[PDB]
């Protein structure tokens, strides 16, 4: 599995709190079929276990930070390995945000394909979350925000040297944002 997951086609998926990254990838899930992994949605779940460590996580969560690298990281290789052997693909969504989390799963999984930058404005990111978990009141949005523009935008600079970022318009309307993710994957 280790050498499946090495040799599939993985793409990471990165954007601001409320980009689009979610709605984006269900679109790719359902026309292409990669195994979808969002890395909120693991965290999320490891929460409504009800473990010791999910609590953990609750509280790291809500108050808008990010969890330890090696936290997030080993579940989603975990995640990866279960699907191997019946995965044509992984999306991974919402990892990496850290450009030390892009290099850790370099090293312990495997290398991206292909990065599809899911990009707003910040603007557009609180209108969306508005109009739309625990982590939605004013305060923590504005650090999820600080966050991502501190650690998470040098993620795509890291990828854009590497070669492999495509930027797709998250202004626009969903359909035609899919288009531009569309025709990046066509690509590969
Ligand atoms: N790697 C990591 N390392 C450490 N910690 C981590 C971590 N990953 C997660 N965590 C922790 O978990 C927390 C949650 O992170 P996480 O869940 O991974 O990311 P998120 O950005 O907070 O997720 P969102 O669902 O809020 O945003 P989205 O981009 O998916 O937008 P969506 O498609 O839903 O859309 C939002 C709204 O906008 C609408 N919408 C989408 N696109 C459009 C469009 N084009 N036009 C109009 N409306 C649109 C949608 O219908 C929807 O209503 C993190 O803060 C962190 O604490």
């Amino acid at each position: 599995m280790a050498d499946k997951i090495k040799d599939a086609k993985i793409i990471f998926v990165v954007g601001g709190p409320g980009s689009g990254k979610g709605t984006q990838c269900e679109k790719i899930v359902a026309k292409y079929g990669y195994t979808h992994l969002s890395s909120g949605d693991l965290l999320r779940a490891e929460v409504a276990s009800g473990s010791e460590r999910g609590k953990q996580l609750q509280a790291i969560m809500q108050k808008g930070e990010l969890v330890p690298l090696d936290t997030v990281l080993d579940m989603i290789k975990d995640a990866m390995i279960a699907k191997a052997d019946v995965s044509k693909g992984f999306l991974i969504d919402g990892y990496p945000r850290e450009v030390k989390q892009g290099e850790e799963f370099e090293k312990k999984i495997g290398k991206p394909c292909l990065l599809l930058y899911v990009d707003a404005k910040a603007e557009t990111m609180v209108k969306r979350l508005l109009k739309r978990r625990s982590d939605d009141n004013e305060e923590t949005i504005k650090k999820r925000l600080d966050l991502y523009y501190k650690a998470t935008e040098p993620v795509i600079a890291f990828y854009e040297g590497r070669g492999i970022v495509k930027k797709v318009d998250s202004e626009l309307a969903v359909d035609d944002v899919f288009a531009q993710v569309s025709k990046a994957i066509d690509a590969l």
